[PDB]
């Protein structure tokens, strides 16, 4: 051990460390300095950057012999707090910067370190700066970020006042439309908000930590466990495996499809019988500290007997194939579509036909924050438990009979996340944690590293597709074919329902009068299927786009001017066979047509030789909301000091459930007057929030919207004197009248899609865009960068600008790497961020670009729409579109890796 | 466990609690908030005051069950931070109210609650607010503290501006002298000041924590040692013995006397063969936190043999007592005083003769920190061992050889403390912590909880008195005879020495031509013997300045005219044959004889029938140094910024070393025109520092104050340029030429007393004083109220004044506990504060009025003298004089508890 005299955050700290311990484990375990944020442990995201004598270091990788006697250290505590912010914390706050806020930490105190150096960067001295310190977000798209660095910039170089970093209210008083700063932006900004990770660190004295058994093969019998050694190691209390679970040890899907021929409860808490997946867990070592438990699980034996494995839904799905779950055929699930006539007859006769072979990867979320939850016995008997989850209610009903509790007895609340994008509508750690709190009696908390969150969580479902089109001279379609294999993994959740987006969203945009089609899904020993932002839009639309403009190709028709001929009209039906809500795509493509032909000039004079420049459209469409009629509830309180408390389950992954609940709320009390600051928001817990239903089909905004505004409009007639005016919470007391009102809202005229058709109305609101994407392709490399992106959106209406803008960044993002460099295919080279192709700052352009074409939505909330699975419906099609109109080559199966391209562009 | 979401210090906090702990640990160790300071742990002494919506609340008794969701709280750390100071924290540092600034941040924060609540307090009640609070200090005498709280109201009420709380530089530039505030004020009055306790919490994971396992019977001999079950006990990693040992296991006394019976290696560092007091360490438990290592250590088992205790000196020293330590007899030291011609004769023809026998108890220091150190293993081999030392060198080698290193191979530091009062002149924890470093290889923390502070720390040691004065009619002193037995409990260390000191200062102040006197020093079962403040004055001055005031009433003279009789006059000797080097008391006693008759006065016109005042009268004298030829070293340094390092081992106890070393920097350093805030002092390390000694005996000052003094003479000298100026670093540097500078300095003229006279010149620096003490007697129930206290101090010339006047009040009120409460005699009844007789606010009178006399010392630098144990020779004396005063009762044994004053005045 050494004593080191420094400096921290501008107080001397006389320190004790272990010259080897890693200055981010010293910063927040020794000095409590919890705004230091860890995600990946291994350099990769910059998220614990911290200045360490003028230089911005990654803490996790610093160990404390690097820190000099005397040294200076600043982390974000040290750059401001709450009410006395620096320029950085309050520019991130106007510009929403902090979406998930896992990263603000990180890029601010990085921010900080580039101004110390360069006092008046350039946009691109900013980008080169956060590639170089490794600055990841998976929100924002990075565009928010480098506009904040350089507002900030502007007022500490007194080139502007620092008042103007301040949000100014609009003329009107309405923060509905408006860039109202959310909530949780300046605890986010200033490290003082808790993400899982950190309340483990401030948890008590007695807390067990735990640590994960995990399968390290695919497929197996499992024929005993020893934990012999691992109970005489340091700090170890216990191992707790399948013979401690209480209840059917099984997570339930819930709503599995009746036709499907599993049962849905196929799914272990603890692994007993067999190995499904690699990084399955069979046991779960309860010690005194994260350190401890990770040392011993090292030395739980398991003995097993390894199966054959199938790592691909073609091999899992051949006739015949080994039942993995015995008794329930591997094709576990089939959803057919069938709109008008046969589609035979129609591909005979047509003018045009075409056909292709798609494939979409096993995308991963890369969330910076590794999941993380916990779990203890309340002093009132039940059980809790605080995770990731964005389905609070939803995951409580999947779990509660595997471990054994009756619904009122289990309590789930979401904590601050930093992201899920998607694969938190699966339990992860939940049960887990469930389990070890009841069988110990103990508190107990669990933390994920990032080579469990990336092989031990969910992941977008692979789908192997065909798809084929007919049509007319004049682009006219007339018919579709459609096949599609759903690879799930071993675990059945929703993955039924996945394959029914199929259905519902393959050839969406266009009217096309007769489909026959054919979804099929597979269990697997590939990582199981969680949620991936635009769950089953990003496989179908690849595919019907991409087919698209080889219909155009075939026509010798301009693909911009081919989608123009098919969009949606009046009249039209989607393929499910119902109307659509609004006909925004015409205004879209006729707004973007001439920014269309002006990119083609650019590309066609700034083309050369070696690099090739292209363009690339494509339409996308989701629905907003869970199919059928979907509903939410929430309640509008006014408070004893006259502030207004509007209780929801919005879960926030991130996105802004709370700017959505206040501007909302905001929007439907205008008649009362109610200050902004005024309005609070509840984090999502299952037994003092209502079910509100959780943060998945781009649905909040819509359906726990329209709950909001219909609890809002019950409260101001709550409110109501005769008269005029308005009681006072104080008048309304003294009368003994109610002062907490419910509101609830469904999707009444939503139906079901048909088991054996396809056919039905399963969302109310849908979301429409158009994509454009700028690229060049060294073809000496093969290597693509995207240099721009549109998206046209249609919206309704926004509730916050912040909002929205920042969700179409980020997906564009996520779309640059589902093209060009994502997946999870390689169990142990893809469990890095680096090694699964994560977006840096260089791959996303500065130039993403988003003009809002807003029809009113007769069923949402002021007329609005969702947002948040939009931009990645398809933008990864128009960015293959483009590297096709630049060199010729279409890549067919995803991602375009530079080797790829190049095989193509040689062939 | 329990999720509450509250606020602290304005930030949501949302924390997961057990309903039963201690707001003070969740605090602490959840939340890192180690501003609020924990003391005695049960109530007591306010060190944790927090407000709790409101309300100032002890965190350490209040369990989290009685704080509500959405309560607010507020420590000192959101009262403000350095470069954010509130008004309170700014008047602190001001007035000089952080000495060893323990009690501030509680203080503090009591005082933030009072002013939420009156906004403009009177002086009395800003004392009931503290009495109430149960705001305890040690160091201060409270007086500062109120005028602290006065002054930031005024600012607060807009009364006065708030920049007038911020030090102004003298006209002249010079420091010396003046109030400049100490440079470790601002961390104390923000809680970022590091003790023992909390440096503990901020240790690595890998650190144990040990638990004491004691002796609960006072003298056995030991048989066994069974460690069994505590063994199997959570958390638990060894249990350490004797046999974990290395070197002798014994403590020794370094400088034991020649003529000392015992060899002075009677203290063991672990007990083997005996228990020689209650609460002797038999082993230490090794754990994962405090917690699990006391529980444990509950459960060792010790097996033994029970032997009769002596438990006072006259016990010990009888002819027919068994020795404690067999083959030396309990009576182990006696040292004669001879000065001049045979008293027998004198007293027979003296006109009169006095004579009492007087008893001084066993005093406990009670500071608000208790013990605590740790100890690790250095990546260098050598063993760190940090604590609240105050003689670092000296401890180096009173345990290098018990616990089996070499000097090279040991390194003691003094961590930052919550003060001493002499008791850590004795190891006390840091031999258990070296040799459980050494054993286990890691590192260790030891925290004392306050009955361990009581009952396993030194204490006073009681003297029982007998001293006979002969004198002529007209008042003038011919001879003295005295009698001292010093109860040193089991443990030799430095008993020799404190029994000296009756020889030197028995009858001190006044000429006294013929002594005859013995003192002789008994080991006991009671605790053993530290030096507290004073060590050995304020038993040795009780003797004879009462024995003064029995002189004056025989004479029919004026106790004060009796003293000015005989004060030292050039020509005159003290007790051992030396010429005082100043001649002062007859100044101060001119000075104050006014205010003396005035208070007579007053006191004659204010007594009731029941509240009888008075007014009491006593001379003080101390050394300064340790005895003979004692010395110090400084490094006066020149850092590349410009800056200067004055390097010293001044141990800090909370008196103020820090300002000590920048104020006589400062002075020696005017040539050259430094700044006060570029001169930076060092804490005491044995590695990396000069052996100035330790801060025992009021030497500092003078004894590294001139190392200090001519070690800045000598950098000017290095620094000088021919033809006039001073070199800058760099030019030294570049000239090659040295930039650290030593220099030394030795109190050449002292001598050693002698063994068979006591005669000698052991100080060259001595301190004088003369008290007054008003007080008013209820006659109904004995009980005593110290209405006023005057010190007339001369300290030669004030290096600085706050920490001057803090000494002299901070000892004014140990004196007023001395007297009237305190006492360490029942082993469990005394182990609290409140139990032990601790002075809170109301004991303590605002009026402690100082007026300085000062005759610069011919050999002290700058003239001073030394002020730490001045203001405690005496004040218990004239306390007591007063009561007599009052009354006409005189109390011989201290304290005066009601009852026994109440038996007095009813005989
Ligand atoms: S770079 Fe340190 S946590 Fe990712
Ligand atoms: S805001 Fe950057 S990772 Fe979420
Ligand atoms: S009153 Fe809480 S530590 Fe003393
Ligand atoms: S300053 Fe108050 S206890 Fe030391
Ligand atoms: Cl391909
Ligand atoms: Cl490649
Ligand atoms: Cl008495
Ligand atoms: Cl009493
Ligand atoms: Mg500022
Ligand atoms: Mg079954
Ligand atoms: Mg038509
Ligand atoms: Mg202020
Ligand atoms: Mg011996
Ligand atoms: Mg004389």
């Amino acid at each position: 051990m050494i004593q080191k005299v420094i400096t921290v955050n501008g107080i001397e700290q006389n320190l004790f460390v272990d010259a080897e311990a890693l200055l981010s484990d010293v910063l927040r375990q020794q000095l409590g300095l919890t705004g230091v944020k860890v995600g990946c442990e291994q350099g990769q995201c910059g998220a614990c950057s911290v200045i360490l004598d003028g230089k911005v270091v990654r803490a996790c990788v610093t160990k404390m012999k690097r820190v000099a006697d005397g040294a200076q250290i600043t982390t974000i505590e040290g750059v401001g707090q709450p009410e006395n912010l620096h320029p950085l914390q309050k520019a991130w706050v106007l510009h929403g910067g902090a979406q998930c806020g896992f990263c603000s930490p990180g890029f601010i105190v990085s921010a900080k370190g580039l101004l110390d150096t360069n006092a008046d960067p350039s946009r691109e001295d900013v980008r080169d700066w956060f590639q170089k310190h490794r600055n990841a977000c998976r929100c924002t798209g990075y565009k928010p970020l480098v506009d904040a660095v350089m507002d900030a910039a502007a007022v500490i170089n007194g080139k502007k006042p620092e008042t103007d970093l301040e949000f100014k209210m609009p003329a009107d008083g309405r923060i509905w439309g408006s860039k109202y700063p959310r909530p949780t932006a300046v605890a986010k900004v200033t490290g003082t908000l808790d993400y899982g990770a950190d309340l483990g660190l401030k948890m008590p004295a007695g807390t067990l930590h735990l640590a994960m058994v995990q399968a390290k093969v695919s497929h197996a019998n499992i024929k005993g466990i020893d934990t012999s050694e691992a109970l005489t190691m340091p700090g170890v209390h216990s191992v707790i495996t399948h013979k401690d679970v209480k209840g059917k040890n099984r997570i339930t899907g819930l709503i599995t499809f009746p036709t499907n021929k599993g049962d849905g409860w196929d799914r272990p808490i603890l692994c007993d019988e067999k190995v499904f997946q690699y990084g399955d867990c069979i046991a779960l070592v309860c010690a005194d500290s994260e350190a401890n438990a990770r040392a011993a699980a090292e030395k739980v034996k398991v003995d097993l007997e390894e199966l054959p494995a199938y790592m691909s839904g073609p091999a899992a799905a051949a006739e015949d194939a080994i039942e993995i779950h015995p008794g329930t055929p591997n094709v576990y699930f089939e959803q057919p579509i069938v709109k008008g006539e046969d589609t035979g007859p129609i591909f005979a006769s047509a003018d045009v036909t075409v056909e292709g072979d798609f494939y979409v990867g096993r995308q991963p979320h890369m969330p910076i924050e590794p999941d993380v939850a916990f779990a203890y016995m309340g002093d009132d008997g039940k059980c809790y438990i605080h995770s990731k989850s964005i389905g609070v209610h939803l995951h409580l009903y999947m779990i509660a009979p595997g471990v054994g509790l009756e619904p009122d007895q289990l309590v789930l609340v979401a904590n601050p996340m930093g992201g899920t994008f998607g694969y938190k509508f699966s339990p992860t750690s939940e049960a887990l944690v469930a389990v070890a709190a009841m069988a110990t009696g103990r508190p107990v908390h669990l933390r994920y590293n990032y080579q469990q969150q990336q092989q031990y969580t969910g992941k977008r479902s692979p789908w192997e597709m065909n798809v084929k089109f007919a049509a007319k001279k004049d682009g006219t379609l007339l018919a579709m074919e459609s096949d599609w294999l759903v690879d799930h993994g071993p675990y059945s959740e929703f993955g039924d329902l996945l394959t029914l987006r199929g259905a519902q969203f393959i050839g969406a945009g266009y009217n096309i009068p007769n489909i026959r089609g054919l979804g099929r899904t597979v269990a697997t020993n590939h990582v199981w299927g969680s949620a991936f932002r635009g769950y089953g839009a990003p496989q179908s639309m690849f595919a019907s786009e991409c087919l698209m403009d080889m219909l155009a190709e075939k026509l010798g028709m301009d693909p911009l001017e081919l989608r123009y001929k098919n969009a949606y009209r009046p009249g039209d039906t989607n393929p499910t066979g119902q109307e659509p809500e609004v006909f925004s795509l015409p205004d879209m493509i006729d707004q973007l047509r001439p920014k269309y032909q002006a990119a083609l000039e650019k590309a066609q004079k700034e083309s050369t030789a070696t690099h090739k420049k292209g363009v690339g459209i494509s339409i996308g469409v989701y629905g907003s909301g869970l199919d059928g009629p979907d509903a939410s509830e929430a309640w509008a309180e006014l408070n004893a000091d006259g502030t207004i408390t509007v209780h929801t389950a919005w879960e926030d992954h991130g996105q802004g459930a709370d700017i959505g609940c206040v501007g909302t709320a905001h929007e439907a009390l205008r008649p009362m007057g109610v200050a902004p600051e005024k309005i609070k928001f509840t984090w999502p817990n299952t037994a003092t929030t209502p079910n509100s239903g959780p943060s998945g089909g781009s649905r909040q905004q819509v359906m726990t919207g329209n709950a909001i505004r219909v609890a809002c409009e019950n409260l101001l007639k709550a409110c109501e004197k005769p008269g005029g005016g308005y009681y006072t919470y104080d008048e309304l007391k003294a009368a003994d009248k109610p002062t907490k009102i419910t509101g609830n809202w469904t999707a009444s005229g939503a139906t079901h899609c048909d088991a054996v058709t396809g056919l039905g109305k399963p969302f109310v609101v849908y979301m429409y865009g158009v994509f454009m994407a700028e690229v060049t392709v060294d073809v000496a490399t093969g290597q693509t960068t995207v240099d721009g992106m549109t998206l046209m959106a249609d919206l309704g209406s926004l509730c916050n600008q912040l909002a929205t803008d920042g969700q179409i960044y980020g997906g564009l993002a996520q779309g640059i790497g589902l093209a060009l460099s994502e997946d999870f295919e390689d169990i142990k080279k893809h469990a890095t961020l680096v090694g699964a192709g994560f977006p840096f700052i260089k791959q996303i352009p500065d130039k993403l670009d988003i003009v809002y074409v807003n029809h009113p939505r007769p069923d949402g909330p002021f007329g609005a729409s969702g947002v948040g699975e939009l931009p990645l419906t398809s933008p990864h099609a128009a960015i293959i579109n483009a590297i096709k109109s630049a060199t010729g080559v279409r890549i067919y199966r995803l991602p375009a890796y530079p080797e790829k391209v190049l095989e193509a562009l040689k062939a």
